[PDB]
Protein backbone atom coordinates (compact mmCIF):
# COMPACT_ATOMS: atom_id res chain seq x y z
CA UNK A 1 0.00 0.00 0.00
CA UNK A 2 0.99 3.31 -0.55
CA UNK A 3 -0.93 4.95 2.22
CA UNK A 4 -2.53 3.63 5.20
CA UNK A 5 -5.93 4.51 6.71
CA UNK A 6 -5.98 4.34 10.23
CA UNK A 7 -9.15 4.93 11.73
CA UNK A 8 -10.33 5.71 15.25
CA UNK A 9 -11.73 2.73 17.16
CA UNK A 10 -11.67 3.15 20.38
CA UNK A 11 -10.95 5.56 23.24
CA UNK A 12 -9.93 4.48 26.71
CA UNK A 13 -10.66 6.29 29.14
CA UNK A 14 -10.12 5.62 33.28
CA UNK A 15 -6.07 7.57 33.77
CA UNK A 16 -6.81 10.42 36.03
CA UNK A 17 -3.57 11.98 35.39
CA UNK A 18 -0.99 12.33 31.77
CA UNK A 19 -0.29 8.91 30.28
CA UNK A 20 2.90 8.00 30.14
CA UNK A 21 3.22 5.24 28.33
CA UNK A 22 1.35 2.29 25.98
CA UNK A 23 2.95 -1.12 25.05
CA UNK A 24 1.14 -4.13 23.39
CA UNK A 25 1.97 -7.40 24.86
CA UNK A 26 3.91 -9.43 22.65
CA UNK A 27 1.11 -11.81 22.12
CA UNK A 28 -1.28 -9.50 21.00
CA UNK A 29 -3.56 -9.93 23.69
CA UNK A 30 -3.31 -6.89 25.67
CA UNK A 31 -2.25 -3.29 26.14
CA UNK A 32 -0.32 -1.77 28.71
CA UNK A 33 -0.77 1.66 30.28
CA UNK A 34 1.27 3.86 32.76
CA UNK A 35 0.44 7.05 34.29
CA UNK A 36 1.79 10.16 36.28
CA UNK A 37 -1.37 9.10 38.44
CA UNK A 38 1.13 6.24 39.99
CA UNK A 39 -0.60 3.36 38.27
CA UNK A 40 -0.43 0.77 35.51
CA UNK A 41 -3.58 -0.11 33.59
CA UNK A 42 -4.54 -3.07 31.21
CA UNK A 43 -6.50 -2.96 28.37
CA UNK A 44 -7.74 -5.34 25.63
CA UNK A 45 -6.27 -5.00 22.58
CA UNK A 46 -8.99 -5.32 19.82
CA UNK A 47 -12.05 -4.27 21.78
CA UNK A 48 -10.73 -1.67 24.07
CA UNK A 49 -12.36 -2.99 27.41
CA UNK A 50 -10.62 -2.06 30.50
CA UNK A 51 -8.94 -5.29 32.59
CA UNK A 52 -7.33 -4.14 36.03
CA UNK A 53 -5.48 -1.94 37.29
CA UNK A 54 -2.04 -2.45 39.03
CA UNK A 55 -0.97 -0.30 41.86
CA UNK A 56 2.59 0.16 44.10
CA UNK A 57 4.65 2.99 42.75
CA UNK A 58 4.60 5.73 45.54
CA UNK A 59 5.17 8.35 42.62
CA UNK A 60 4.26 8.79 39.16
CA UNK A 61 5.64 6.08 36.60
CA UNK A 62 7.32 7.20 33.39
CA UNK A 63 7.22 3.26 31.25
CA UNK A 64 5.83 0.12 31.21
CA UNK A 65 7.70 -2.80 29.58
CA UNK A 66 6.46 -6.46 28.53
CA UNK A 67 8.48 -9.88 29.12
CA UNK A 68 8.69 -11.73 26.20
CA UNK A 69 5.95 -14.21 27.54
CA UNK A 70 3.38 -11.25 28.46
CA UNK A 71 3.06 -12.39 31.54
CA UNK A 72 4.96 -10.01 33.83
CA UNK A 73 5.79 -6.15 33.23
CA UNK A 74 8.19 -3.78 34.33
CA UNK A 75 7.51 -0.10 35.75
CA UNK A 76 10.13 2.87 36.10
CA UNK A 77 8.56 5.60 38.81
CA UNK A 78 9.84 8.41 39.95
CA UNK A 79 10.33 7.07 42.99
CA UNK A 80 13.61 6.00 41.59
CA UNK A 81 12.29 2.50 41.83
CA UNK A 82 11.44 -0.17 38.79
CA UNK A 83 9.05 -2.70 39.95
CA UNK A 84 8.41 -6.17 38.08
CA UNK A 85 4.93 -7.12 38.60
CA UNK A 86 3.13 -11.07 37.44
CA UNK A 87 0.15 -9.48 35.69
CA UNK A 88 -2.17 -12.29 36.30
CA UNK A 89 -1.78 -11.87 40.03
CA UNK A 90 -1.29 -8.11 39.99
CA UNK A 91 1.79 -8.63 42.80
CA UNK A 92 4.76 -6.95 42.67
CA UNK A 93 7.54 -9.98 42.45
CA UNK A 94 10.75 -7.20 42.59
CA UNK A 95 11.04 -3.80 43.30
CA UNK A 96 14.94 -2.65 42.01
CA UNK A 97 16.27 0.07 44.16
CA UNK A 98 19.47 1.59 42.46
CA UNK A 99 18.93 4.38 40.72
CA UNK A 100 19.26 8.18 42.63
CA UNK A 101 16.68 9.91 40.75
CA UNK A 102 13.78 9.08 38.59
CA UNK A 103 13.45 6.00 36.79
CA UNK A 104 12.43 7.18 32.96
CA UNK A 105 12.48 4.31 30.99
CA UNK A 106 12.91 0.46 30.87
CA UNK A 107 13.17 -2.62 28.65
CA UNK A 108 13.14 -6.69 28.78
CA UNK A 109 15.53 -8.45 26.93
CA UNK A 110 14.12 -10.84 24.28
CA UNK A 111 15.21 -13.69 26.81
CA UNK A 112 13.73 -11.95 29.27
CA UNK A 113 16.17 -12.53 32.34
CA UNK A 114 17.95 -9.19 32.33
CA UNK A 115 15.75 -5.65 32.50
CA UNK A 116 17.64 -2.50 31.11
CA UNK A 117 16.95 1.19 32.91
CA UNK A 118 17.69 4.66 32.03
CA UNK A 119 17.55 8.00 35.31
CA UNK A 120 17.63 11.16 35.47
CA UNK A 121 20.51 10.15 37.62
CA UNK A 122 22.44 9.83 34.11
CA UNK A 123 23.00 6.08 34.49
CA UNK A 124 22.38 2.71 32.47
CA UNK A 125 21.19 0.10 34.86
CA UNK A 126 21.03 -3.86 33.99
CA UNK A 127 19.02 -6.09 36.00
CA UNK A 128 18.72 -9.81 37.00
CA UNK A 129 15.00 -10.37 36.68
CA UNK A 130 15.17 -13.29 39.21
CA UNK A 131 16.91 -11.82 41.78
CA UNK A 132 16.21 -8.26 41.57
CA UNK A 133 19.77 -7.44 41.95
CA UNK A 134 21.59 -4.84 39.98
CA UNK A 135 24.50 -6.70 38.05
CA UNK A 136 25.84 -3.31 36.21
CA UNK A 137 26.07 0.30 36.51
CA UNK A 138 26.90 2.28 32.71
CA UNK A 139 28.23 5.84 33.14
CA UNK A 140 26.27 6.33 30.03
CA UNK A 141 25.82 9.72 29.39
CA UNK A 142 25.93 13.55 30.92
CA UNK A 143 22.01 14.15 31.04
CA UNK A 144 19.67 12.49 32.05
CA UNK A 145 18.82 9.19 30.12
CA UNK A 146 15.78 9.22 27.80
CA UNK A 147 15.35 5.94 27.03
CA UNK A 148 17.21 2.43 26.84
CA UNK A 149 16.14 -0.91 24.40
CA UNK A 150 17.28 -4.32 24.03
CA UNK A 151 18.40 -5.52 20.19
CA UNK A 152 16.88 -8.80 18.70
CA UNK A 153 18.97 -11.06 20.38
CA UNK A 154 19.66 -9.22 23.73
CA UNK A 155 23.86 -9.11 22.56
CA UNK A 156 23.31 -4.67 22.02
CA UNK A 157 21.61 -1.90 24.38
CA UNK A 158 21.08 1.17 22.58
CA UNK A 159 20.30 4.32 25.20
CA UNK A 160 19.86 8.11 24.49
CA UNK A 161 20.44 11.39 26.72
CA UNK A 162 20.03 15.19 26.45
CA UNK A 163 23.32 15.08 26.37
CA UNK A 164 22.63 14.84 22.70
CA UNK A 165 23.94 11.34 22.61
CA UNK A 166 23.06 7.65 21.74
CA UNK A 167 25.55 4.99 22.80
CA UNK A 168 25.51 1.39 21.57
CA UNK A 169 26.67 -1.15 24.43
CA UNK A 170 27.48 -4.74 25.16
CA UNK A 171 25.07 -6.38 27.17
CA UNK A 172 27.61 -8.87 28.37
CA UNK A 173 30.52 -6.64 28.94
CA UNK A 174 28.97 -3.39 29.68
CA UNK A 175 32.03 -1.57 27.54
CA UNK A 176 29.99 1.19 25.54
CA UNK A 177 30.82 -0.08 21.93
CA UNK A 178 29.55 3.17 19.84
CA UNK A 179 28.92 6.83 19.97
CA UNK A 180 26.85 8.20 17.37
CA UNK A 181 27.20 12.15 16.36
CA UNK A 182 25.69 13.71 13.78
CA UNK A 183 26.72 17.38 12.46
CA UNK A 184 24.75 18.76 15.20
CA UNK A 185 24.17 17.36 18.48
CA UNK A 186 20.36 18.51 19.97
CA UNK A 187 18.72 16.45 22.65
CA UNK A 188 17.78 12.81 21.94
CA UNK A 189 14.59 12.03 23.53
CA UNK A 190 14.12 8.88 22.19
CA UNK A 191 15.64 5.62 20.54
CA UNK A 192 15.00 2.04 19.87
CA UNK A 193 16.59 -0.87 17.33
CA UNK A 194 14.44 -1.76 14.34
CA UNK A 195 12.74 -5.06 14.40
CA UNK A 196 15.60 -6.73 12.02
CA UNK A 197 18.14 -5.13 13.86
CA UNK A 198 19.88 -2.98 11.20
CA UNK A 199 19.07 0.24 12.33
CA UNK A 200 18.41 2.57 15.37
CA UNK A 201 15.51 4.99 15.11
CA UNK A 202 16.23 8.49 17.12
CA UNK A 203 14.01 11.48 18.17
CA UNK A 204 16.15 14.56 18.77
CA UNK A 205 13.99 17.95 20.32
CA UNK A 206 14.67 19.51 16.93
CA UNK A 207 11.50 18.26 15.83
CA UNK A 208 13.40 15.46 13.94
CA UNK A 209 13.26 11.72 13.77
CA UNK A 210 16.34 10.03 12.36
CA UNK A 211 17.33 6.52 10.89
CA UNK A 212 20.73 5.62 11.79
CA UNK A 213 22.60 2.87 10.41
CA UNK A 214 24.43 2.49 13.63
CA UNK A 215 27.19 -0.05 12.74
CA UNK A 216 28.67 2.24 10.54
CA UNK A 217 27.85 5.10 12.35
CA UNK A 218 25.57 6.98 9.79
CA UNK A 219 22.17 8.78 9.22
CA UNK A 220 20.14 7.21 6.53
CA UNK A 221 17.15 8.60 6.88
CA UNK A 222 15.33 12.11 8.09
CA UNK A 223 11.64 12.20 8.84
CA UNK A 224 10.22 15.77 9.63
CA UNK A 225 6.65 17.72 9.77
CA UNK A 226 5.93 17.00 13.60
CA UNK A 227 6.38 18.85 16.43
CA UNK A 228 8.85 17.43 19.40
CA UNK A 229 11.10 19.91 21.23
CA UNK A 230 9.88 19.52 24.65
CA UNK A 231 8.90 15.79 25.29
CA UNK A 232 9.94 12.27 24.98
CA UNK A 233 7.64 11.33 22.69
CA UNK A 234 7.87 7.94 21.87
CA UNK A 235 8.28 6.27 18.10
CA UNK A 236 7.84 3.71 16.39
CA UNK A 237 8.61 0.81 13.75
CA UNK A 238 5.47 -0.29 11.74
CA UNK A 239 5.88 -3.39 9.75
CA UNK A 240 2.70 -5.56 9.94
CA UNK A 241 1.34 -3.77 6.85
CA UNK A 242 3.16 -1.41 4.68
CA UNK A 243 6.38 0.19 6.18
CA UNK A 244 5.68 2.80 8.20
CA UNK A 245 7.71 4.97 11.01
CA UNK A 246 4.97 6.16 13.90
CA UNK A 247 5.45 8.76 16.40
CA UNK A 248 3.47 11.43 18.43
CA UNK A 249 4.12 14.91 18.15
CA UNK A 250 3.48 18.30 20.53
CA UNK A 251 0.23 19.59 17.98
CA UNK A 252 -1.78 16.36 19.31
CA UNK A 253 -1.54 14.64 16.25
CA UNK A 254 -0.04 10.95 15.42
CA UNK A 255 2.35 11.00 12.42
CA UNK A 256 2.78 8.43 10.35
CA UNK A 257 5.67 8.35 7.63
CA UNK A 258 6.83 6.06 4.98
CA UNK A 259 10.22 4.68 5.78
CA UNK A 260 11.54 4.91 2.86
CA UNK A 261 10.28 7.82 1.04
CA UNK A 262 10.25 9.91 4.47
CA UNK A 263 6.78 11.54 3.27
CA UNK A 264 4.16 11.82 5.55
CA UNK A 265 1.24 9.56 4.78
CA UNK A 266 -1.61 9.94 7.51
CA UNK A 267 -1.87 12.40 10.63
CA UNK A 268 -4.25 11.22 12.59
CA UNK A 269 -6.71 13.44 14.89
CA UNK A 270 -8.61 13.65 17.91
CA UNK A 271 -6.46 14.13 21.09
CA UNK A 272 -6.93 17.25 22.66
CA UNK A 273 -3.39 17.16 24.09
CA UNK A 274 0.76 16.23 23.08
CA UNK A 275 0.59 12.74 21.99
CA UNK A 276 3.38 11.31 24.26
CA UNK A 277 3.29 7.85 23.33
CA UNK A 278 2.81 5.64 20.52
CA UNK A 279 2.63 1.48 20.12
CA UNK A 280 2.39 -0.96 17.06
CA UNK A 281 0.44 -3.97 17.23
CA UNK A 282 2.73 -7.07 17.35
CA UNK A 283 0.39 -8.61 14.03
CA UNK A 284 -2.18 -6.37 13.29
CA UNK A 285 -2.13 -3.00 11.99
CA UNK A 286 -2.98 -1.35 14.85
CA UNK A 287 -1.70 1.66 17.00
CA UNK A 288 -2.64 3.08 19.94
CA UNK A 289 -1.93 6.07 20.92
CA UNK A 290 -2.07 8.39 24.64
CA UNK A 291 -1.93 11.83 25.64
CA UNK A 292 -0.83 14.12 28.64
CA UNK A 293 -2.92 15.83 31.11
CA UNK A 294 -5.34 17.71 29.30
CA UNK A 295 -6.31 14.86 27.45
CA UNK A 296 -5.63 11.35 29.80
CA UNK A 297 -6.70 9.29 26.97
CA UNK A 298 -5.65 6.23 24.85
CA UNK A 299 -6.65 5.76 21.76
CA UNK A 300 -6.90 2.79 19.67
CA UNK A 301 -6.75 2.68 15.63
CA UNK A 302 -6.91 0.54 12.86
CA UNK A 303 -6.41 0.71 9.19
CA UNK A 304 -6.63 -2.39 6.46
CA UNK A 305 -3.08 -1.74 4.99
C1 LIG B 1 -14.01 -12.43 19.94
C2 LIG B 1 -13.07 -11.56 19.13
C3 LIG B 1 -12.61 -10.35 19.90
S1 LIG B 1 -12.13 -9.07 18.77
C4 LIG B 1 -10.63 -9.52 17.94
N1 LIG B 1 -10.21 -8.79 16.92
N2 LIG B 1 -9.09 -9.09 16.28
C5 LIG B 1 -8.35 -10.15 16.65
C6 LIG B 1 -7.07 -10.48 15.90
C7 LIG B 1 -8.78 -10.93 17.74
O1 LIG B 1 -8.04 -12.04 18.16
N3 LIG B 1 -9.94 -10.58 18.37
C1 LIG C 1 11.20 -8.69 12.02
C2 LIG C 1 11.21 -8.01 10.67
C3 LIG C 1 9.93 -7.25 10.40
S1 LIG C 1 9.98 -6.52 8.79
C4 LIG C 1 10.90 -5.00 8.87
N1 LIG C 1 10.76 -4.10 7.92
N2 LIG C 1 11.43 -2.95 7.95
C5 LIG C 1 12.27 -2.68 8.96
C6 LIG C 1 13.04 -1.38 9.00
C7 LIG C 1 12.43 -3.63 9.98
O1 LIG C 1 13.30 -3.39 11.05
N3 LIG C 1 11.72 -4.79 9.91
Amino acid sequence: PVKPNYALKFTLAGHTKAVSSVKFSPNGEWLASSSADKLIKIWGAYDGKFEKTISGHKLGISDVAWSSDSNLLVSASDDKTLKIWDVSSGKCLKTLKGHSNYVFCCNFNPQSNLIVSGSFDESVRIWDVKTGKCLKTLPAHSDPVSAVHFNRDGSLIVSSSYDGLCRIWDTASGQCLKTLIDDDNPPVSFVKFSPNGKYILAATLDNTLKLWDYSKGKCLKTYTGHKNEKYCIFANFSVTGGKWIVSGSEDNLVYIWNLQTKEIVQKLQGHTDVVISTACHPTENIIASAALENDKTIKLWKSDC
